[PDB]
């Protein structure tokens, strides 16, 4: 018999259909959540809502017989109560870093029995990651000094949404060779142009969507106290699709490459 495989969180799932895809002889992926947008295949698996707003009925009104979640899967509350039916939950954490992306990649695999397919995946992960880590050490974006980089996840605002310590972004933009142009702050939160004018952005980093809740990029540059600075001066914005940035999954390395190759652009 074929497990029923419901998969919480967008790398999760990255990592399950990497694994071999929606269907093995082991195991079918049969629901997800709403972050769980990529590859095509998981955009088009039923949704039980969003990873920290399940509803334990929606999730459990398609018979999953195991649930492969985020640490962040929530409320408390819905993953007691699927427990509670007698479904195998197993837990990921998703911290920001390539070490749990690759623990992520064989414990997936482990709990979908594909022990000889997450080897391989992993085999061509380390592959990757050593490429990108190459590829990065080699040049400085900009060919000088690291530079200071802006990312902003919304914009709403007036102001941009942009992250400082501990975030996702904060990570990506180190592993490309860079430095977070916000300090002293953990997580997200609104930006003021005095902060903004101390960050002094060499280059402001938006998300693909984020970038139209703006109104493009003219738009963006035009928010106050963005054009004196030198990201604002060269026009320097770089935009990317979200959850590929800043997911963590299994194109970790491209990610990497990618963001280091568009900040080399920007900074030509
Ligand atoms: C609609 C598509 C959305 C996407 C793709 C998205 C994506 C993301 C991503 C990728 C992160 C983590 C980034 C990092 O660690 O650097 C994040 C964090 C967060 N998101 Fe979204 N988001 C969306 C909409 C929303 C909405 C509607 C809300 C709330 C009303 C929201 C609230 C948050 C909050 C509160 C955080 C954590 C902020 C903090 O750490 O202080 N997002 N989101
Ligand atoms: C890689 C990590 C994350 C991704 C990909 C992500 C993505 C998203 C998306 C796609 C939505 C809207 C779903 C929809 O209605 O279509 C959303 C909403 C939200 N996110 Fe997350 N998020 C992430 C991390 C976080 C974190 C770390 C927090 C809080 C600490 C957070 C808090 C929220 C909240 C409060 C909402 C409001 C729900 C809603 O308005 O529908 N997110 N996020």
């Amino acid at each position: 018999g074929s497990k029923r495989v419901i998969v919480i969180g967008g790398a999760l799932a990255e990592t399950a259909f990497a694994l071999g895809g929606a269907e093995t002889p082991r195991y079918r992926l049969v629901g997800a959540d709403t972050t769980c947008t990529y590859p095509d295949a998981a955009k088009r698996l039923p949704k039980v809502g969003y990873q920290r707003a399940l509803s334990a009925e929606g999730l459990l009104s398609l018979r999953p017989d195991l649930v492969l979640a985020s640490a962040e899967a929530g409320p408390p509350t819905a993953i007691a109560q699927v427990k509670g039916a007698g479904v195998t939950v197993t837990t990921f954490d998703e911290r920001h870093d390539v070490e749990s992306v690759r623990a992520k990649i064989t414990g997936v695999a482990q709990a979908l029995d594909v022990r000889d397919a997450g080897a391989a995946l992993l085999q061509r992960f380390d592959r990757d990651w050593q490429a990108a880590r190459d590829a990065v050490a080699a040049r400085v974006p900009g060919g000088a000094q690291p530079p200071r980089v802006l990312f902003v996840l919304n914009h709403t605002g007036t102001q941009a949404l942009v992250a400082g310590q501990r975030t996702a972004a904060d990570a990506m933009i180190r592993y490309a060779g860079a430095r977070n142009a916000m300090q002293g702050f953990d997580h997200y939160k609104p930006l003021t142009t005095e902060a903004l004018a101390a960050a002094a952005p060499d280059v402001v980093l938006i998300s693909d969507e984020g970038l139209a809740a703006v109104g493009g990029h003219a738009a963006l540059l035009a928010t106050p106290g963005f054009g004196a600075t030198p990201a604002g001066r060269a026009r320097r914005v770089v935009s990317l699709d979200a959850l590929f940035l800043l997911g963590f999954g299994p194109r970790l390395p491209l990610a990497v490459t990618t963001l280091h190759r568009r900040l080399s652009d920007a900074l030509a």
